[PDB]
């Protein structure tokens, strides 16, 4: 389809069109990309990821048409302790992506230890919401990363945690400009911006999958994805 | 999720979230459901389908919502015969539905020959276009319509058809244009509830039995969301 959309308002546990990887599960109606104990506490070294299953038509070699789409998305961080780690991020990747082994941690469950900063290496683009908790590669401060095949933001942006406090994300794509940009606001209004030129076409295939990942290492905390809502267009460039 | 939305403008060769079943494939920029010889004629004996991928969420027990949805499409037939057939249906369906073993021609590959008229042995809804007079069918759990009116099969035109379902008035409507101006119309009240599971699949149906024409898909856009009832 050159068109396509979905919206979770929320997500009950009674899911047909996403795959789960790792850890991820639905609990009260909610996402939980990592690992919970019966009580709802986070625990350390868990990892977990999940897709739409309908592959997305990014870009059509055939028609020089590139996709313009954009995410909607809202997040919420939780821990007993004042901080926590690793982060999450939404991403784009070919449709068979897995989780790589070794890949826990900062290294969020997209990348593989041996090639995490290898860009040819690698086929995707994610949006990564670091809590910088435990000191090497991006900035030593928490941050909002744009990652374009490697672990290495390519731009950032200062960014807080706030424990327990939804964030609301708007990630956009427009082929004739190519910016890829990312809006961030908690409800008092605290907003948070970063964007960057890209051409997709060079970086992932003509189909992809898109979704979510996060992981926890020796720090942990709750990666909770609230609500989600996708679409996107192909158009002619 | 509780909406979900595609187009296709038109059916490109490359194809990734379409279930095709049968002899269904793309030619041309559109789905071919029934098959064609080297030339691009139809032939007899033959049957096929095509499914979305994602499942749609037509109904919530919990949250006591039905879907409102809406299914715009275009199609033409074609055929040497003075007499083509069988038609072309558009369906909604479990999520594991197949082609029920001896069901072409007349079953149009939605029914198997011992239930196609038991009712309590389907679940399925379906809209068809028969044209072995021709008319426009409501089929609910059978092969024997719920109800039709008179329908013109134009050789060669494109007609456009809107579906919709209002879980409000538990209206299923259905309304059919030829570039001309030409409109058939036919409405009926049911509850999909009772009818099909909470997760379904839809797509199109063909056949052809001894009769033969081909059912060409050229469009479809598919949209829907779940309502408070
Ligand atoms: O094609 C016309 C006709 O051919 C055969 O008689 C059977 O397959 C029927 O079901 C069909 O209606």
């Amino acid at each position: 389809q050159d068109s396509l959309s979905f919206g979770f308002p929320t997500f009950p546990s009674d899911q047909k069109n996403l795959i789960f990887q790792g850890d991820a599960q639905i609990k009260n109606n909610a996402v939980q990309l990592t690992k919970t104990d019966s009580n709802g506490n986070p625990v350390a070294s868990t990892v977990g990821r999940i897709l739409f299953s309908a592959q997305v038509h990014l870009w059509e070699k055939s028609s020089s048409r590139v996709a313009n789409f954009q995410s909607q998305f809202s997040f919420s961080l939780k821990s007993p302790l004042s901080n926590g780690a690793d982060g999450i991020a939404f991403f784009i990747a070919p449709p068979d992506t897995t989780i790589p082994s070794g890949s826990g941690g900062g290294l969020l469950g997209l990348f593989a230890p041996g090639t995490a900063q290898n860009t040819s290496a690698n086929q995707v683009i994610a949006v990564e919401f670091d809590t910088f908790y435990a000191q090497t590669w991006d900035p030593n401060y928490p941050h909002i990363g744009i990652d374009v095949n490697s672990i290495r933001s390519v731009k950032t942006v200062k960014w807080d945690r706030r424990d327990g406090q939804s964030l609301n994300v708007l990630v956009t794509f427009n082929p004739s400009t190519r910016n890829l940009d990312v809006v961030a606001t908690y409800s008092d209004g605290t907003r948070y911006e970063v964007s960057y030129e890209v051409d997709v076409r060079s970086v992932l295939p003509e189909w992809v999958r898109v979704g979510f990942s996060a992981a926890s290492g020796e720090q942990y905390q709750t990666h909770t994805l609230e609500s989600w809502s996708f679409t996107s267009t192909l158009l002619y460039t």
